[PDB]
């Protein structure tokens, strides 16, 4: 296959492992859309301009929405930058944030040349 397959593959097996029960314990929060009225976060849309969750990242890789590995990991680092935004810093969404961002970031730097 093409190098672009092959760094989509590797960047469906990252999506896949985030969404596994091994990291479920702190991706939850990431699983789908913040859902800002039924949470009360009123001020959420006014704070984050582009929402991103694990689900909306699984939809466009089976829409085969993301052309390369750079568009799929702007879409992740996007999910985690919103809650580096939008949390104080000292909240436990923001420490499941890091963890699971730690998980992203080191699988990453795998991808295949
Ligand atoms: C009620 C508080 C709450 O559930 C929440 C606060 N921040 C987030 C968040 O950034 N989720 C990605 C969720």
């Amino acid at each position: 296959m093409g190098k672009l397959s092959e760094q989509l593959k590797h960047c469906n097996g990252i999506l896949k492992e985030l969404l596994s029960k091994k990291h479920a314990a702190y991706a939850w929060p990431f699983y789908k859309p913040v859902d800002a009225s039924a949470l009360g976060l009123h001020d959420y849309h006014d704070i984050i301009k582009h929402p991103m969750d694990l689900s909306t990242v699984k939809r466009k890789m089976e829409n085969r929405d993301y052309r390369d590995a750079q568009e799929f990991a702007a879409d992740v680092r996007l999910m985690f930058s919103n809650c580096y935004k939008y949390n104080p810093p000292d909240h436990d969404v923001v420490a499941m944030a890091r963890k699971l961002q730690d998980v992203f970031e080191f699988r990453y730097a795998k991808m295949p040349d």
